[PDB]
């Protein structure tokens, strides 16, 4: 009964910000390293939809994109969650602001971006929450979402269940979000990863938001793709952002057919 192996380490500290925390944890004898998050409470008028919320539905995870969910332990006020230690960080710093990053690399995380997705809509739920600073890298480069705090499920025995609580970061939220009543949650996330995906091809995002009273986004719906935004974009890629970003939802392209693209499946470029 090997003792001392419950024990970890708080090493140092990986990133600050509302949450609280995330600590760098490595166990007492093991030496495995993990990452806790700490933080204390929040809301109430849906409690299940909270720090509970992200703790049940990182229970139902489990896939090589996805962060992995190690367990939690209360303190009262002191709330810790052990997630997956990702050396390589946060997709956000691999982008050179103006430029953004090789072709080839983007390609790949968006590859690994879609596996993901497709996972987490494969058992009906949805992370509302897709950017930059919610893709974690590990030691060999691999993609892994995370921060399940906002996500929620929207298919439970194979039922739909529409959406009408706006959630998410503004610059990565869908135009449907901002207009309707009600939209279907899956492709609220397609049109986050293909954000990313202009993100990571241009170092740059397009608009403060998908309205109509945003400049960037009325020249976009008008194909001004000269000298603009999408002007440091190859057209192999940028057609495939044409099809992402359609205003209609319904029009929008799926995932499925994310994967039939032509510079989805392109060789290294
Ligand atoms: C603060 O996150 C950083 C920063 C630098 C490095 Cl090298 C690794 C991590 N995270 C992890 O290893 N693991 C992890 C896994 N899930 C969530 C989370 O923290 C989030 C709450 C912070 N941002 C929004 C990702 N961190």
């Amino acid at each position: 009964a090997v003792p001392f192996v419950e024990d970890w380490d708080l090493v140092q500290t990986l990133g600050e910000g509302a949450y609280g925390e995330v600590q760098l944890a490595v166990n007492r004898v093991t030496e495995e390293a993990v990452a806790v998050k700490i933080v204390d409470m929040k809301r109430a008028v849906d409690c299940p939809e909270n720090i509970k919320k992200e703790i049940c539905i990182n229970k139902m995870l489990n896939h090589e994109n996805v962060v992995k969910f190690y367990g939690h332990r209360r303190e009262g006020n002191i709330q810790y969650l052990f997630l997956e230690y990702c050396s390589g960080g946060e997709l956000f710093d691999r982008i050179e602001p103006d430029i953004g990053m090789p072709e080839p690399d983007a390609q790949r995380f968006f590859h690994q971006l879609m596996a993901g997705v497709v996972y987490l809509h494969g058992i009906g739920i949805t992370h509302r929450d897709i950017k930059p600073e919610n893709l974690l890298l590990d030691e060999r480069d691999n993609l892994k979402i995370s921060d399940f705090g906002l996500a929620t499920v929207f298919r439970y025995n194979n039922r739909e269940r529409l959406l009408n609580k706006m959630c998410g970061t503004l610059p990565y939220v869908a135009p449907e979000l901002l207009k309707r009543r009600e939209f279907h949650a899956e492709p609220v996330d397609v049109w986050s990863c293909g954000i990313v995906l202009t993100a990571m091809l241009a170092g740059e995002l397009p608009w403060d938001q998908p309205s109509d009273s945003c400049q960037e986004y009325s020249d976009w719906k008008e194909k001004k793709t000269y000298l603009n935004p999408w002007k440091k974009i190859d057209s192999a890629p940028l057609a495939l952002l044409h099809k992402i970003l359609v205003e209609n939802p319904s029009a929008r392209i799926t995932i499925p057919d994310i994967k039939k693209d032509r510079w989805y499946n392109k060789p290294l470029k």
